[PDB]
C-alpha cells in the first residue's frame, strides 16, 4: 500500500535492549500468565513499534512507552469477546481502569487496571500538573469511547473511532518519554489541532487496511472502507500529509503568534518532530502488506 509519508522513519538505538525485557513488566503485573500468552504477545512487535513512537526515548523512558504500548493491545484484547458487544459491560471494566487517574485503588481491582495505574504513575511523575491534568483528560476519552463504541447494540465514523484509536494517548507519551512539554499555549492552537487532527486520521487509516483481511472476514463492518475506497483512502492520506506540511510551516509564524519563549520554541520544536511526526511515520513503519 504505497502511500505518501514525507516523513524520515526512526527507531530508538536501545530497542535492542528494549524489545528483549519487554515481557519483564507484564509478567509481574499479571497481563500476561501463560508462557502462550507472553509469545502471542511477542508476535505482536509492540516494543519495536513503541521504538518507532518514542526514536528519542533510551532504556528507562523507552520502557514505559513499550509499555503503554504493550497495555494498549492487552487492554483492547479485553472486549474482543461479547463485552465489546454491550457498552454498560464494558464501561463496568472502563471505570475499574480509569478510576487510577484518581488515586491508588484497591487491590481488588483488575490487573489491567493496576496494570495501566503504573503506567501512569511514571508518565506523569515529573511533568508539570496542568500537564497530567491535560495528559489524564486524554485518556479519560479514550476510555469513554470504547463505551461510546461500544454503542452498537462515513466520517461519522472518524468521530466515533476518532478517541477509541488512542492515538493522542501515545502522542502524549512522546513528551512523557522525551522529558518535555510543548508550551500548553500552541498545543491548544488551532493549527497544532490540526495537526494533531491529521496525525490521528492517517493512524485511523493505515490502521484500517491492515486489519481488514481480519475485520472483512468477521463481523465488524464499520472498517473505513465498507477496491475503489482504497483509493479514496491512500488519497486521502495524501492531502492529508501534504496539508499537514502546509501547517507544519506556518508553525514559526504560530511562535511569533503566542509570544513564545526563547527556548520554548525549541521546546514545541521537539515536539513536531519527536511527538506529532513519529507518531504518524511510526505507524507505517510498521504494517506489511
Amino acid at each position: 500500500v504505497d502511500f505518501h509519508i514525507p516523513l524520515p522513519g526512526r527507531q530508538s538505538p536501545d530497542h535492542a535492549r528494549a524489545e528483549a525485557e519487554q515481557l519483564a513488566w507484564p509478567r509481574s503485573l499479571g497481563l500476561i500468565r501463560s508462557d502462550a500468552a507472553a509469545e502471542r504477545h511477542l508476535r505482536g512487535g509492540y516494543a519495536d513499534l513503541a521504538s518507532r513512537f518514542y526514536p528519542h526515548a533510551t532504556g528507562a523512558d523507552l520502557d514505559l512507552g513499550v509499555d503503554l504500548m504493550s497495555w494498549f493491545f492487552l487492554f483492547d484484547d479485553l472486549f474482543d469477546g461479547p463485552r465489546g458487544e454491550n457498552p454498560e459491560d464494558t464501561k463496568q471494566l472502563t471505570d475499574q481502569v480509569a478510576a487510577a487517574l484518581d488515586g491508588p485503588l484497591p487491590d481488588t481491582a483488575p490487573p489491567i487496571a493496576h496494570g495501566f495505574a503504573d503506567i501512569w504513575r511514571r508518565t506523569c511523575e515529573g511533568m508539570t500538573p496542568a500537564w497530567c491534568a491535560r495528559s489524564a483528560r486524554h485518556w479519560r476519552n479514550y476510555f469513554d469511547g470504547y463505551v461510546d463504541e461500544a454503542e452498537s447494540r462515513a466520517a461519522q465514523y472518524l468521530a466515533m473511532r476518532r478517541h477509541t484509536i488512542g492515538v493522542q494517548p501515545t502522542v502524549d507519551l512522546a513528551e512523557r518519554a522525551g522529558r518535555f512539554e510543548v508550551p500548553h499555549r500552541v498545543f491548544d492552537s488551532a493549527v497544532m489541532s490540526a495537526m494533531l487532527q491529521i496525525a490521528v486520521d492517517v493512524n485511523l487509516l493505515l490502521l484500517d487496511i491492515a486489519s481488514l483481511e481480519k475485520e472483512e472476514a468477521r463481523g465488524e463492518q464499520n472498517n473505513m472502507v465498507m477496491s475503489r475506497s482504497v483509493s479514496h483512502m491512500q488519497n486521502e492520506v495524501r492531502a492529508r500529509l501534504e496539508q499537514y506540511l502546509l501547517l507544519e510551516s506556518c508553525l514559526p509564524k504560530v511562535g511569533e503568534i503566542y509570544q513564545l519563549d526563547t527556548a520554548e520554541r525549541e521546546a514545541l520544536e521537539r515536539y513536531r518532530t519527536d511527538a506529532v511526526r513519529t507518531v504518524i511515520r511510526g505507524s507505517y513503519d510498521w504494517h506489511r502488506s
